């Protein structure tokens, strides 16, 4: 697990519920916010992708 924090704000990387595809009738994508405080709740890990992959 890993905190995203802007080092340009110093603001953490909140997974927020804005359907950024509002166009479409199925949004698919979520926008990411910016949350001033610092809460850990939202868990941005790390998963390596496969090297036949890349």
């Amino acid at each position: 697990y890993v905190r995203l924090r802007h080092l340009c704000t110093n603001t953490w990387i909140q997974s927020t519920n804005v359907p950024i595809d509002i166009e479409e009738e199925r949004p698919i994508r979520l926008m990411l916010g910016t949350c001033p405080t610092k809460e850990d709740k939202e868990a941005f890990a790390i998963v390596s992708v496969p090297v036949s992959e890349i």
